[PDB]
């Protein structure tokens, strides 16, 4: 097997459930050699304040763009708007190939010109989203949907939007076990039932986002 | 075995090859559980400029301390005197038992008021100190130490200055094959050839640092 770089652009856990510890987990589980550039704190009541100065994001991706070929890249939560300028156009310049954003920004305390700014200039250099039912319904602004009929629906009109591909995380559906869409040029698929971080490190191993997901389930399963 | 949960307060590092990255993955090698609160940036030419928002630090420290019980910390570098201060009266609220502080911030760009921070607030919370010769020179306000006799001379000064243990690392000195010297109240052992991490991770299953330090290095060499 090649070797794979993994980057995880993300807020920083400090139990390690989630974040960018969790991610690099995820990558060296699957194979692939992870860098990481904290880009937030994630929530565990509610957080205190605190902010996260654009010029360290900048020197992380100094750090690692300098260093190391990166295959693949993760993004999670980003803190203000200057930090997702930053990424947008680090991204930008060297042309990540896989690019699989985390779409926690969306319906979430965050500044809105953060969110202004990752549908501006974020979303074009994004080769996958894997949004829930509030994240893409705010992506949409359109109602949250209820059935997998406006699951597709939605993930059609995504598709439609300009995203090169979608992955629909059905858990909010009222229906237990909720399925998720996947959706991409060439079709659509269904899925029966870490997620983003392995979906970015087993896509560099595949030659579509179907077998990408299925591989990244069955990881997530056991 | 029980639980043992170490927490590393210390740079990020991009590429993962130091900082609390391979703090925690040499804590979950030596089977511990792992935290991390972010401080600076490692260093990899000069590093650009950037700043941490001390109450970016504050809010991992409530994440961290609000969940688990923290049983031995590793500190690395911090990159202002705000977080060595708010680091220091956390590590006092909670009383932690093995605090192992990699000397970086000495003979190191960094604020001299941090450093001042660290020599005034956080060495009294510190069990342990791991100085290499030009970090303990400048600890002590002395000539490096050019031999082991020297070496043992300015742990032993350590000691009398209030350090509950040093270990001096000496691979700095001209002679290769360099030894490291474990300097505590029960007495000195010399040691004969990442570090800090598995210090913390391994202190809690033993006696004492000797043979901390012992199965630390058998670690670190296979």
């Amino acid at each position: 097997m090649k070797r794979i770089n993994a980057l995880t652009i993300a807020g920083t856990d400090p139990s390690g459930g989630a974040g960018i510890q969790a991610d690099l987990k995820t990558f060296s589980a699957l194979g692939a050699y992870g860098c990481s550039v904290i880009t937030a704190l994630v929530a565990q009541g509610v957080q205190s304040v605190y902010q996260i100065d654009p010029d360290f994001v900048a020197a992380q991706l100094d750090s690692v763009f300098s260093d190391v070929r990166i295959d693949s890249t993760k993004i999670g939560m980003l803190a203000n708007a200057a930090i997702v300028e930053a990424v947008a156009e680090r991204l930008r310049r060297y042309r990540v190939a896989n690019v699989v954003l985390d779409t926690v920004m969306l319906a979430k305390l965050l500044a809105p010109d953060a969110v202004e700014a990752l549908r501006q200039r974020l979303l074009p250099q994004v080769s996958l989203i894997t949004p829930n039912l509030p994240e893409a319904a705010a992506l949409l602004d359109a109602p949250p949907a209820r059935t997998e009929r406006e699951m597709r629906e939605q993930g059609r009109a995504l598709l439609a939007m300009g995203c090169g591909a979608v992955l629909m995380k059905g858990g909010h559906l009222d229906d237990a076990e909720s399925p998720d869409w996947l959706f991409t040029r060439e079709g659509e698929q269904r899925f029966t039932a870490t997620l983003s971080a392995a979906l970015a490190a087993l896509r560099p191993r595949h030659a579509d986002w179907a077998a990408t997901v299925a591989e990244a389930k069955d990881y997530l399963s056991g």
